[PDB]
């Protein structure tokens, strides 16, 4: 009886007090305890030695009862356990053990969730130190490091970086590092306000599988010159993804820096998120140094229904090698995508681009195996002042990528710097299908729409259809003396190409190459016999003995006479054909004619 | 001892039976009280003065408790409310102060999540009344109020508007009216059975950021002749929008009167949806009125992936000015969407268009900057007997839209209706690869594919490729006289045309504009002189001053002789070519050619 | 006072101690056992018939406890059971009543959800037997069955089908067999470790609506050579989809006999999901036995965004008749999606597709009525081993299908076996966006790369063009003498074409049909006459009487003449045109000619 009230009042209270739900007879007798244990929080391990409860703030480093949560879950066989909504738990110390290798705060364990509502923090502590937030590896060494499975964080709080910038570029800083991480994932959580490396990355080096990131947004993670580099997202780990997720920067130095996602393995994705200000949108790349789990091989790679504002490159394309493995990068579509250049000055940042065929870490442009790649139904645009911008900036090898159904409004089609690499080119596709804008018409003085800076071009197809005059432009696409062109299509349509001067430019008469199928149009002078009747017709220059056919653009303003409608060549690289002298004479004449090679 | 009795049976009680979880000596010892305090529902704020719980039902108006509960956990910093499953929740009264301007029911606040488990209905006090169920706004004056930040509603539960019908037009009714919303969202939720003009609105003029809409149904949610105007889901905010939604109307008013989403703001989107019974798919506009928060452009808009079944138009674009502000609509993708004109009668319903270039609310046609829309691999069908169908109706002003790779089968690819606005174009692209439908063959009496109603067209590009014969139409494309045209291209393919009269039409012989670029198929009479050998034929008729090369699309039957391959043309409008009397004698032929203008 | 201390300690302890909340003086004066009674568990229906707890494992049937939990919330209008984290359920023996005739473990019903965050297992009596786990029917004649509405089972948890292989065939197993199903869905759930015949069905014979299932993953399950065949989730009532969702499968048999996804009603999709080691991706189709609910038509059809390794066809298009209904298949998108047949020796799995049009279940192929089907922006690729590899396999009637902006890298473009089915075949369309990969270039001895094995083919487009060369097709595209050709328009591009000996072949002669509009190149010998001048050349064979123009697409490298650069024909089938002997003398010479009629 005295007993009673003291076992009542004590913390075994509950389990005496009897339950049975909602008074059902068949229901089970347990007791409140028994239903209390159902569910965790934060708050049943936020105690003091003497089991009072501590209530979170400032000056309160809630890191050690966070992980005293995780670490009992985890002897259960796992959960999930909420961060309470209404209040601030601020991390201010480093973790112990497998992850103090890794910086880490909070270890992750599998089978245990976090339902994050309120706020996390971090206390000045960190401020210009490196930290990973949340780590799941369990070994400093992540070869040696056992595996995450079955972790979930969700919920609509939040992770906020305090705003510490970077002590030193070499520091690394992450919010949630998986590890090893199979069936992980981040669910509407928003990372904001610091300067960090990336938010989340999933899998390490190609161990992991199934891990996403979706409705999460990513606020305001960069904010210092000290930052060497970021990428939102890391998707490390094959068959994971990210979806549905906003991005956004407003610092300075992430228009220089800051990227997305970065997808690293096969049968990943980015689908369907919105990014404001960052430079760049995903890199999708094969590197061999993170070949280990998952094969040597990216593929599988999707990228598509976002919307973006950004500086530099929208999705970045690569492979490299090391001593004993070589990357492979295929299989991969672009699509449906909207992406814009933001105001900025020419040259402000790094060269704008919807596509970019980037070379390695190092610069080298030669160890690149990109192919079967499908940039499709895709929208990019770039303001008329933005020199730097281009659909396609192919700065390495390439074995092949095929553009469908595009429609591309900046600066170039296809560029690469000269006096720069000199990629080789293999397969690239440009079907006439993609739409090329006319805001930078006029901008156009000495350049070239599609300027083919490569060491050399083979099965390649580019199609150019003009949707509006240019005639500021040079030429609609040009070929160095240095570029081979073999085996390949290259094709200007005529509309809006009457004034031009140049139209295709072959600088080392690579369009007489056997396997080269052309057409373009140019202006002719041509000369007739004086006979009356059917007259030949002869042009004054040589230069057309690749010619297979060519004909009339332009009216006959005559009465008399009638050039030829159509052309063949001659050996000595005339063209000639049959008009019609009504009445003779020697006619002279200038036209405009579609010049055509085995096409 | 009779004082612990006593305690323990008092609502202080649970506060006095110690817990710690699953009996763990390093837990914190806390009382029941404190583990119940971690969750809150409706139930706690649902009683009467003396404290007892009262049950919902049609004689109970569940809006004051609901209000409370609301103002109490926002009154700790936020948390999440459940509506509890398995009642209904009736409400019967209107909220008071900030929210009476917008006849609020209920007042959401910042931080407070609802999880609606249970029915939320409106009783019979709202029938014929204005209502706005959740009002996020704290004042009477959008322009003066607070923002609503970190709201959530969500859950298996159901808003059900009770089916009252509109008391009068000039009335609003609402679901959700988030306000000045950052970061808010609905998931979940079905809003069913009323007359209402929105379901839920997002932001107000710009103010908002990060709100969206997610698996949520609105079904049946228009009601009434009564009903002025109606849009599930308004989107005036940017960064925000609309996915893996379903939207369904049975009322035949609806067919009439409803779309589904409209996006206002930048950053803005609409996928993934289905979408049954409506007039229209998604307003994307920029109304200048409404550009205070987030500028006067609407850019980065999109609408993909959806299945419609709809009776009038499924994208209307649009954008208009006030006296001190101009709207602008660009970036805007249209994407993967499958769409349908449900069964009707020609003209029953608002006219049938995939996209429609809509006039100002006003009528005005004459105020619109929409530029830059990439419209590509969508599918649009109409049952063959709605005449009033089209791919796009351009109906005002319009500075660009590109088409790629659609599939449109319907009675016009572009229509504008004659005698009504003049529409001044520029930058209209129809690229070869839409592929146009069938379903209309021999319906089309009268009328031209491609009916060119405008004041003017400019760097246009249309090319026409029929994919089986259609020789009900007049033509495939027609320019009226009244129709400037210039540095434009426009084609007919040849196939499934060897018979039609007339293909191309310009009734002011618009094609000879000198930067107009043209072909298409027509028939000619040609004679011959008589002699034997190389021989010229001429047109019968002068009408071909305007065509830079002509070349044949018809066998020659003939031994004796054979017509020209090709054509060019001479002064006075004849062609002239140069075939061969094997024989002499004066020829006469009359040959389908292909007429060819700088192409 | 005794009997105080009795009644705290008995079942109704907790509506004895009086709890408010946060000590709220406004807030309910409630008891424990009120909020405790706001959620439920397994744990509290899992007792002894004394009440006591039983702990759930291998040996303990957790069935008739959770019957016995579903049965009694939705006796309370619903709600949501937990089946708690960190245990696992073993279910070990039938249901009964209406879901005995289903072989039904538990029964599902209305309102009443399951967050399953813990694991369920089949307990080895199921071995080598039928069963259906979750079952949403309440008859076992399912069209005397009531309605299932507003059953979710959603959490992080486990359904695990414990390895057993089937016994027989004619078995059937499931996971969640919905029933008469109406907004039910499956969320984030993890379905594996199995031989069963489906993971989830939503609907019966068209009844259902909104039921969807999003974020799950399905692993390994097919197992054995005893299993007939796998469908992972079969939608089989309207307004209803997967999306996001994981499958993998790596048995052997599941490479021959698994599908990811059936859509069988209309308004159904399949979006955003990868797939691995699978037969086929989605079967599309409406079986007239499944019409009841919904109609004969399925339209509406969305396949996007996916990405797939599968070994046979990715998606299957039928339709087929009863005595009494007859199916119909129309308005359906494929879009987006990045497919590949994984590595496997040639004819190993059922023949490789993109698309196939498959014949019924009896094998018929003339029972179809598939149309507007759109098929654009995705990529297929196959290995160059694997010659049973098409982007489309068209085995039976086809009313139509529409090709843009594919880049399909595989054996086959267009395939169907000879001295098979003959389709007849209206309305297929390939249009020139469609970019041909060279995977397979030199591997096509003997082949066509569109082999027409049709009785018949009307109103079709065929627009080939190659982005390499392949020297070792037969042919580009070939139609036996026994395929009818007619209304139609087939192109041969000539890039990569001028060593071809064969370009398109049409054994029977059937471009010559009056509305067959053909191009593509041969290679023609022609003489002139001697006359010094404007001179005829001619055919030396006569095989061209319906051919309209052609023109050179080879040089001429002679000085002293030249050939035509265009030709038209003669009643005899030679072509002819005029050249010019600038020196008289009969020539001949060989050139190559884009053959060219009507276009
Ligand atoms: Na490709
Ligand atoms: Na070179
Ligand atoms: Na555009
Ligand atoms: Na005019
Ligand atoms: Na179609
Ligand atoms: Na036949």
């Amino acid at each position: 009886p005295d007993q009673f009230r003291a076992i009542i009042e004590s913390p075994e209270g509950a389990g005496h007090v009897g339950y049975q739900y909602r008074r059902n007879t068949g229901s089970t007798m347990r007791m409140v305890s028994d239903v209390l244990d159902e569910r965790v929080s934060l708050w049943d391990f936020h105690c003091d030695p003497s089991g009072n409860v501590i209530q979170p703030g400032p000056n309160v480093d809630s890191r050690q009862y966070l992980q005293a949560a995780i670490d009992y879950v985890s002897s259960n066989g796992g959960g999930t356990i909420t961060i309470p909504a209404g209040y601030t738990w601020y991390l201010g110390s480093y973790g112990v053990g497998g992850i103090a290798g890794h910086s880490g705060i909070i270890q992750l364990r599998s089978n245990v969730n976090l339902n994050i509502e309120g706020r996390i923090h971090l206390s000045p502590f960190f401020d210009l130190k490196p930290f990973q937030v949340f780590v799941g590896f369990d070994n400093g060494d992540p070869a040696s490091s056992g595996n995450l499975e079955n972790c979930h964080i969700y919920g609509h709080g939040v992770v906020d970086f305090g705003g510490y910038e970077f002590g030193a570029s070499s520091q690394l800083r992450n919010g949630v590092a998986f590890g090893r991480s199979y069936n992980c994932s981040v669910t509407g959580i928003t990372f904001q306000n610091g300067d960090v490396t990336w938010a989340i990355t999933l899998g390490w080096n190609g161990y992991g599988s199934n891990c996403y990131v979706r409705k999460c947004r990513f606020i305001n993670l960069v904010n210092s010159s000290v930052n060497a580099a970021h990428s939102t997202v890391y998707v490390n780990c094959p068959y994971s993804g990210v979806e549905s997720c906003y991005f956004s920067m407003s610092s300075s130095f992430a228009r220089n820096i800051a990227c997305s996602v970065q997808l690293h393995q096969h049968d990943t994705f980015y689908r369907g998120s919105t990014v404001n200000g960052y430079c760049r949108g995903a890199y999708v790349v094969m590197h061999a140094a993170e070949a280990a789990g998952a094969g040597s091989y990216a593929y599988n790679m999707q990228v598509e229904n976002n919307i973006a504002v950004i500086y530099g490159q929208f999705v970045i394309l690569g492979s490299d090698v090391t001593a004993t493995v070589s990357g492979h990068l295929n299989d991969v579509i672009v699509s449906g995508n909207i992406v814009s250049i933001g105001e900025r000055a020419a040259f402000s940042a790094p060269f704008g681009a919807f596509i970019d065929i980037g070379p390695d870490n190092s610069g080298a442009s030669n160890v690149q195996d990109i192919q079967r790649v499908l940039v499709t139904g895709n929208s990019f645009y770039a303001p008329a002042n933005i020199t730097d911008s281009a659909a396609i900036t192919l700065r390495a090898n390439l074995n092949g990528c095929t553009f469908i159904a595009n429609n591309f409004d900046c600066r170039y089609m296809v560029y690469n710097a000269p006096g720069t690499t000199s990629p080789v080119v293999q397969n690239l596709v440009w079907d006439k299908s993609n739409v090329i804008g006319g805001t930078h018409a006029n901008q156009r003085a000495g350049q070239n729409l599609f300027d083919m800076q490569f060491a050399s071009v083979v099965n390649s197809t580019i199609e150019v259809q003009l949707s509006c005059e240019d005639l500021s432009m040079f030429s609609c696409i040009l070929f160095p003396a240095s570029c081979q062109l073999s085996y390949s299509k290259i094709t200007v349509d005529s509309a809006w190409t009457k004034s031009m001067s140049n139209t295709a430019v072959f600088e080392g008469n690579q369009q007489a190459g056997a396997n080269v199928y052309v057409s373009y149009p140019a202006t002719v002078n041509l000369t007739s016999y004086n006979t009356q009747g059917a007259v030949p017709f002869f042009s004054t220059d040589t230069n057309y003995a690749w010619v297979t056919s060519a004909y009339s653009l332009s009216i006959n303003e005559n009465l008399d006479f009638s050039p030829p409608a159509t052309y063949t060549n001659k050996a000595n690289g005339q063209l000639v054909g049959v008009g019609y002298n009504e009445i003779g004479g020697v006619r002279s004449v200038s036209v405009r004619l579609m010049l055509q090679r085995q096409v």
